[PDB]
């Protein structure tokens, strides 16, 4: 599996990543703002990402028409949590990167703030989700892609930080290190019969997560 490969190539991948030069992402300009995002409705396109805001859900989904990751989803995702009323400014700041032709994220979503109750937790954090997929057809992460993914995430962090965006409420079930102010990590394909601190400490030991943080 994806994770077995990570476990057995843990050090090798870390050693390869730390030697790679900075990644570049050509950000898109011809993109919707947050209001435009909410108006995607049944179907819309922007920069090769298919958009939809279906009536029966509370999220606007973005999916590459031509996925760049050929592997099977292994459960890894990131949430981004900003202050509820700063979602529109946050989305605009991140939009060039989220729609970038160089982005390692084929699939993501942003909460439609007008469909959810303001006091509900769904308004207060995790208003963006990024789905990560192993790049290779054999479903193993390559070192260069791990590097690119970590670089991308860190670019999201500084962009928000440089825009003076205020942190949101981190989801109980995610984990993040101290130097992540908005990003948090969760793996969906893990047993969850027991909440954090239990679930959280297991997540902290995920090789994907440690390669993103150490």
């Amino acid at each position: 599996s994806t994770n077995k490969h990570l476990k057995n190539n843990f050090n090798s991948l870390h050693n390869q990543m730390r030697k790679m030069p900075v990644s570049h992402f050509k950000e898109a300009l011809d993109v919707p703002d947050y209001s435009g995002m909410r108006q995607s409705g049944f179907f819309a396109m922007s920069q090769g990402f298919q958009l939809n805001n279906h009536g029966y859900d509370v999220f606007i989904h973005a999916r590459r028409e031509s996925p760049q990751s050929q592997g099977k989803f292994a459960g890894d995702k990131f949430n981004i949590s900003v202050l509820r009323d700063m979602v529109p400014q946050a989305f605009q700041a991140l939009s060039g990167l989220l729609f970038s032709e160089d982005s390692p994220v084929d699939k993501w979503k942003v909460t439609d703030m007008e469909k959810v109750v303001q006091q509900a937790r769904v308004s207060l954090g995790a208003q963006f989700t990024l789905y990560i997929k192993p790049d290779q057809e054999n479903s193993q992460y390559s070192a260069s892609f791990l590097h690119k993914t970590r670089q991308f995430i860190e670019c999201l962090e500084s962009r928000l930080s440089e825009n003076g965006v205020i942190s949101g409420q981190c989801p109980e079930s995610d984990v993040h290190p101290e130097n992540w102010k908005y990003l948090s990590y969760r793996n969906e394909l893990r047993s969850g019969r027991d909440g954090g601190e239990m679930q959280r400490q297991a997540l902290r030991e995920e090789p994907f997560y440690r390669l993103m943080t150490e």
